[PDB]
Parts: C-alpha cells; sequence; structure tokens
C-alpha cells in the first residue's frame, strides 16, 4: 500500500494576516519568493506523492490560478525572451503531479475538510498536510512520514515536543514509546489544560491516514456549525487499530502567526541564494530609527 | 486645482519574485500583513485623494477581490464574532473612496498604463504612484508631493539622490535648485550610462501630472510592442510649461527586489505593535544554523 | 457638447433566470450567440459613444472577461488557424473603445447605480442603456437618441406606447408633443395604477441625461433600503430645465422576463446569416410531440 | 459495481458561438434558464451518479461558479426574501452529490480528457456525459444506460439512427441485435464516408465505460496534436471484452451548433411551466416582420 495522494485544506481566513488575506487564503503567503502550499506541495512531491487534492473555500482562484497552467503569463514570459523564468513556472506543476480540486462550502474545521475529500482518495491511504505549518527537514518531513507508513502500515500523526505551559494550543498524543521517535499511541485530546494534558507531544499539520478514517470522521455527530474534529475521529480510530505518532526531525515555522511568518522570511531568505548576504550584512548593519 | 485621483499601474509581473508572483501581481505582495498596494492607497489618502484608479493586467481578481467587498469573507468573519476584524476589512476602502477599474491589456510600460487612464482622469491633475516603490515619510511622501502641486500647479517628479554608479537605473532629471527640495527640471533621461548622467536625482515610483501629459504621450510614436516612454513625454511637456523634481524626505523600500521587499518586511515589523518586541528578540537570539 | 459616455448598469439577479444566472449576471445571457450587453455596447457604439463604463455587482468577472482581452481563448484560435474568429473575438472591444469599471456593493436599483457612476462620467451628459431591454431598431435606438440630443440639447428619456392595463409596471411620462416622436415632458409618475396614468407612454431602459441629474438624485429622500428612485430625480430635473421623452421607432425585447428572453431568440435567429433560413423552415415543420 | 461517478468535459471553445463563448464555455449556455451542463448533471443524477467530475479548460470560473456555493447571491436572495429561489439556487448541487475539479490544459480532444480525469475514477466504470449533446428521454438517457450497465456490466456506447449521407460526422458502430435496442458491437469507426459507414447507428455524447478504457486510450498512438482519438480506445477494448451500443429512446439536440441549440430552445421553452402556454401562442400569432 503506497501513498500517492495528499490532501491540502487552503481555505485558511488568515485573521491574523487581514489585510493581507482579504482576498487569498494564509496558504498563498510568500515565504521571500513561494507561497506556503508551495513549499508544502513540494514536500509531499518529496515524499513520492503524485496526486495534489487541494480543499478550496473562500478565493479559491489564488491557489487554483497557482498551480493550474496560465496561457497570460507564459505569453508575458515569452514577449520578454525570459526562458530559464519560463521553466520555473512551469516547475510549479511538473507534468508527472496532478491537481484535483474539491470545495469545503463552508469553512467548518479540518475533519470536515478531510470529509469533502473522502471520494476523491477512495480506498488507498493518504497524506494530510496544512500548509501554515511551514517545515525544513532534511529529509522533508512527509517523506520521513512516508517512512514510517511503509515500514508498520498504520496512521502517522506528526508530534513535536512543546512547553508545557502551551497545551491548550494544541492537540496532544498519549502512548508508549516504542522505538526512537515512534509513539504507540493510545490516546489524543484536543487542547488540554496544561495541569491536565497526557503528554509533552503536539501535533504539528502533518498526517498520514489510512482511510478507515473517512467511516470514523462520518459517524461523529457535529458540532453547532456542523464541525467535526479530526481529534475526536483519530482518538475513534485507535481503540480499533495502530496508530502511530511520528517525532519529526526538522525545525517548523508557525505561519498561522505573524512572527512564525516573519521568522520563516528571515530564515529562509538566509538560505536563498540571490539574497543571503545582503541581506545578513543588512541584518548586521541596519539602523535602528526608520527616517521619514 | 485639486488632485483627487491616482493612478495605481498593477499590473507587476514580479519575475524576481517567481513564483509568488504567479498568479498575483508584485504590487499585492504583502509587507507584515498588508498588501504594497494599500501602503500605496493609504498613502495617496493621506494625500487627500479620494478616486483610486486601477490599470490591471494579468491576475486583475487578486487586486479587485481586494479593494472590492466581499461577502463571504464578511460573512466568515461574522460567523466568528470577529468585530475588530469586521471593520479592519470594511477600512480597507472607506465609505468616501472611490476604486475604478481599467485594463492594460499588454504589458506596454508605464507611459502607455498612464494613457489606458486618460479618459477615467478627464481634464483634471492626477497623481501616479507605483506601489512597489514602498516609501515611509512623515507626513507621507505623495501628501509632501501635493503640497508642491498646490503651490507651484506644475506637474512634480518624485525624486531621489541614488548613487552615482547607479544611474543606468534609474530616470534622471536635470535643472537648477530653486528652494529647498525643488528642482525647476530642464530635462529628463532615462537610464543614463553613469559617466554621462546630468545629475544623481533618480526618479521614483510617484509623480503629479497635469493632464496635459496625456496629450504629449499620444503625440509619441511608439515602440516595437507599442511601448511609450512616460519618461519622453515629461521630457516633451517641460518643454512647453514648468515641470518640477521634488527630493522628498523619508525612507525607501525597492520592492521590486526580493533584498528591498526582505528589508521592507523587517523595518516594517519592526514598527508593528504585535510583534515588534519578539521580533526584535528574536533576530538578537536566533541561531546561525537550521537545523533539519 | 458631444455624448462619448454611456452607463451600464450590469449587477442584474435575474432572479427569473434562475439558475441560469447563479454565476453570470441577467445581462451576460446571449441572444443566439451574443450577450445582452454586448447587443447593448454596440448600440452605443452605434451613437458614437466611445467610453463604457460598467456599474457591475455580483459575478462581476463575467462582464469583465467578456470584454477584456483573453490570452488562452487566442490561443486556442490561433492553434486551430481559425481566423476570422480572430477579427470577431478582437471587434467585442475595439481599439477607439475604453471599458471602466466601477461597483454598486450593494444592489439598490438604477437611481444608485447611476450616482456611483458620477466620478467618471464628471462634468459630461451620458446615456444610460439598460441591456435586459434588448431593442432592435433602424438605426439604433441610442442612436437615434443621440441625434435628438445633439438637436435640443435636453436630456431625453425613451418611451413607448404601452397597453393601458399595464402602466404599473412603468414609468409613465406626461408633456406635449412638439416635433414628431419628441414630447416636451411636464411630469413623470412611478408605476401608476392605470385609471390615474397620465399617458401611454412607458419609460424603457435608455436615457441620455445631462450631468446636473446628479444633483437631483442627491436630493431624493432614499427608500427605506437606500434606493433612489431615478424617476423622481427625472420629477424633480424637469422642474429646472427642459427633458424630453423620445417615442423612439423599433421593437423592443423584455428580456427582464424568459418570455421576452424567448421573443427575441426567435425574432434575431430569424434575422442572423447562419440559422436564418433553417430555422424558419424548422418552426414551419417541427412536430409538436417530443419523442422521449 | 454501481456507476457512481461521471466525466463532464467542459472545455468547449464554441467556435459556433462566438461572441457569447468569449469568457464561458459552451456548456454553460442556457437553455430557456439553465446552462446545458446542469441539464447533464442532473441527468447523471437520476442515473444514481453522485461524483461529478469535470475536465475544465479555459474560462473554468463560469463553472466552478455554478456548482459552487455563492454568498453573495444568497445574500441578494436573502435581502429580497425571495424563499422558493433559495431552494432552487441549493438544488444546483444537492448535499448528497460531490463536485470535483480537473484540468486538461491543452483542449486536445475527448479521448485526452477521459484519459485526464482517470486518477480522479481509479478503479471503477464511470459515465462520460457531453453536455452539447442535449437529450431528452422518459426516463433520461444516461438513466436507460445505467440500466443497461447494471444488466450486462459491459461498457455502453449511447447511439441513434442517423441518416446515411450524415456519417462522416459521427462514429459509427457495427455488431448484431441482442434484445431490443442493444447491439453487442464488432466494431466502430470514426467517421466513415457514407458509401462506406457500416451502419446507420451514429455515437451520441453518452458512454458508460469500465476502467479498462484507460489502457486502451494509453496504448493508442497520439493525434499529430497529442490527441487520443476515443472511437479507437472503443475499437481496441471491443477485441478483448464485451462492448454494447445502445439505441436510447428520447431526442438529441446538437447544442454544438446554433441551430440545435435553437430547436432545444424552442422545444424545452414549450415544455416550461412559465412560459409554455404563451411562448406557443407567440408563434402561433407572431408577425413575420420585425419593425425598426
Amino acid at each position: 500500500l503506497k501513498v500517492t495522494k495528499a490532501v491540502f485544506p487552503v481555505a485558511g481566513l488568515g485573521t491574523r494576516f487581514l489585510p493581507a488575506t482579504k482576498a487569498s487564503p494564509k496558504e498563498m503567503l510568500p515565504i521571500v519568493d513561494k507561497p506556503l502550499i508551495q513549499y508544502a506541495v513540494e514536500e509531499a512531491m518529496a515524499a513520492g506523492i503524485t496526486e495534489m487534492i487541494f480543499v478550496t473555500g473562500r478565493s479559491k482562484r489564488a491557489i487554483e490560478d497557482h498551480f493550474d497552467k496560465s496561457y497570460e503569463i507564459e505569453a508575458e514570459l515569452q514577449a520578454r525572451g525570459k526562458d530559464k523564468l519560463l521553466e520555473l513556472v512551469r516547475s510549479i506543476k511538473p507534468s508527472h503531479v496532478d491537481c484535483f480540486y474539491v470545495r469545503q462550502p463552508e469553512a467548518l474545521g479540518l475533519g470536515h475538510a478531510v470529509l469533502c475529500a473522502e471520494k476523491l482518495v477512495g480506498d488507498n491511504p493518504f497524506a494530510v498536510i496544512l500548509a501554515d505549518d511551514l517545515l525544513y527537514g532534511t529529509p522533508p518531513v512527509m517523506a520521513q512520514m512516508i517512512e514510517v507508513f511503509d515500514h508498520y502500515h498504520s496512521s502517522v500523526i506528526g508530534v513535536e515536543e512543546i512547553p508545557a505551559q502551551e497545551t491548550k494550543s494544541y492537540g496532544i498524543v498519549d502512548g508508549k514509546e516504542w522505538e526512537d521517535s515512534i509513539i504507540k499511541m493510545s490516546g489524543i485530546v484536543e487542547k488540554p489544560e496544561p495541569n491536565v494534558a497526557p503528554s509533552n507531544l503536539g501535533v504539528v499539520g502533518r498526517y498520514v491516514l489510512k482511510p478507515r478514517i473517512f467511516e470514523h470522521l462520518r459517524a461523529l455527530k457535529p458540532g453547532a456549525g456542523g464541525e467535526l474534529q479530526l481529534t475526536d475521529a483519530i482518538q475513534s480510530l485507535l481503540a480499533d487499530e495502530q496508530v502511530l505518532a511520528y517525532k519529526y526531525h526538522g525545525t517548523r515555522f508557525d505561519c498561522g502567526s505573524k512572527l512564525g511568518y516573519l521568522k520563516a522570511t528571515v530564515e529562509f531568505a538566509l538560505r536563498h541564494p540571490e539574497v543571503a548576504a545582503d541581506f545578513e550584512e543588512y541584518l548586521r548593519t541596519r539602523s535602528p530609527v526608520l527616517e521619514g
């Protein structure tokens, strides 16, 4: 059983980024020169995934027009004779990668977004990648997680040791450590108060899910708006079969926050061949007072 | 004669920002949490301008959907009970500000973009603002320039002392200094070699133009694609009436370049009440090695 | 004072055409092979008008994409070598015609839509054309009305004799005939009861307005939703200066109704070079029974 | 093995409908008050199909916005208190129906569009429905064809008797009749000359295909542009397993042609609750002269 598909929820309101996210989801925010969602798709590609399923909401066109062919932009590029840039634009969606679109009509949360993709995933394991968790890993984090999935044939939840006083911001897993970095999960709890959290292992926006999850999602009684909690479906699933938590190696930038977006911008600029040296020299010599 | 209108060319390919500008013009790039074009519109508003004319090209919808009312986003905001954010979203286009759209069908340069707006400006003086020149001024730069225009009733070209070896990147003005910061222009030349440049005063993306400019634009024989050089029209205009260069005070970020975009991000983050303190402490303590 | 501008309110919900108008304004409905709004723009062009001002609302993109350039459609035509269809596509917006867009954020009616366009019209007389009134006239109706305006330099209201029992569907004018088909208006009333209507001359969706109309729209007490009844502004205007009603020659199809749209389709098909002869023969021989 | 999925190629350039199809695919053309593609989706729904796969090209947004939720149109309906029109709008995409989108970046024909959808169909039989073939059948034609598929578990090709001199416009099947209206196919040929055509049974835009078809599409030598002739893949398939042609009962309108579109408009108008009686009376009494 090989994972060839990834589901990307890309209806991010980005309240912490208004007004920038007025007309585009937060997953389209650029880090230096590349949208968050493209980093995420490239991470999926590095894990062997070739079918990208985008679950869109408002401003779907920012996502669609990013990955779909643009005749007008290739015209402008061809007209300016910019041949390297032409191939850069084509590489956003290589020929062997497919992009499919499905709608989440109402912003009803992650579990609902996953369930919307059910009949596009079919009877197949699949990745779920939240692009506002920007991850740097060697190899990429989803590639690490596909290694785990290929070995154990169990769902894999990406987790990270987080500060004990911040457990109210994370889903928190419980279980016994198995091998290095792998926890056989006995439970998952959504945003526990620090004094009740069963561990310091918080869920990050990376999952490999076996298709049985859809069955458990469908069984949940929804909330007020109709929200389905993916955590409740995961909790229900591990009662029936093995579910693993994987402590990935790498660095996370929480680009659901402006601070994390700024850290990501700084770190990736300093790795960017076009600007790294000049940007470092700028940080070293900048004046503290902005003159108007 | 009061300036109530501003023309914003917003068909920026952003070759230096591909792939981020695949589906949105470079003028929509965010600085922390606000698109460049919104900074520019706010600068025009600070100068008393109330009619915003956007000259669009590819991906016009990123611009239109930013300034036009969104029913879906206000629905999401109302559904989440986020009332301060609701007013933030409404303030993108205050009730007393109008936004009009006109097309530049082909990317044929700035003079062509200005001429496309002729019959929307009418027989009125108007501002031209290039949003990828991000300016910080107290008061804002266009407000400074409208002060000059209201006093002299002559076109005003925003200029800046630039390094002598970089004159090939700028239009360069010539003339006699009049009062503090004001040059009565005798000529303007597009991108001269350093050893021939008549001054070190380079044109930045800010203009106040009297409507006679349209006549001079129309008189120009176009280039290969049909490009019209605004510089040639300005050169032609000053032969007939007074045209002034204004040395504004403030700081410019060249956000047509990735480096300038990064400097702008850093400087405006350190002024941003939500992140300034944490971002400074991050810059002070960050590790030099990114761990994968 | 020549009329060079026309205002086209194109926020038509087409409740009578749902679900067809789900994602497109009713003014984009095709008559045989051409949208209603393109018939209206061609009528304006025949009257010498060269600036088209579209007051958009919901689904603005169907209108914008129709009149703006499309590279992808021209790439598909180019790839199929289909040549005459290129001149046809280019003819949708000839080089000497400008298209400008302004938003009516809330669908508040015709008088309000006219006021939204004020700063695009400036201090100029202008046509107002409701495209869901499809008019066939030789010469075109707006061309007839501009001839009237050029002769009298007064606002012109298009009218037609309507059945006496239908006056509650129309604005109804009153006055005295002055030359063949020209009424010097003494009054206008919005939707009178038949037994109270002062004439049988009902207003159709064609106007030539002098810019004094904007001051009269502002003087109006708004309706409960904020509507400004254009009829009441015309009533106010004619107290200060001459306003004329013009009994145009030609045929109207009320394409605000499904029945008028079908009649229009039949009549224009029977004049269409490609289908007229074959469609008439089909209407002559068609079987009344539809086999299922 | 039930058919739950239908593939709708909707990249139709509608060269015969320009300029109407400038900004909208021909499959969005309305018949009275409903787009062709919605008739096609309703026919699929009547056959028990619940996953609609749209293979888009140029102007994908007209198709997407038709089937996806619109908050602004529902806000305008809500503000006008128009209630039954809400159920009508919601009925465009009922809760139990999923809409998925895949791109055909280059307009390379039907067989190629079917292969583009392969990974959305998976290992499942599927319907293929060309919406510009408007079919009226009681029960609907795809419902008739699914009954055939459920009975024989073989691919089903929709066919109709066509005039012998028109075979160069059709794929033409050959075989032996097996039950009323069912032909066990021995061959199929794309557009034979009349004197060479093996039958008068022409293929219409309705198919039920088993997923073995994808392997046969891949085995085909591509056309000069990269096209894959679906007819040749069906010819290849029937050498390995049973393929049936089904002579449906009902009436076809070729809405790839302006004349068929007009006939469809007339016939469906004459069955429409709101206009049938009044439209028939207009056709009976209409004057042949159009007054200008």
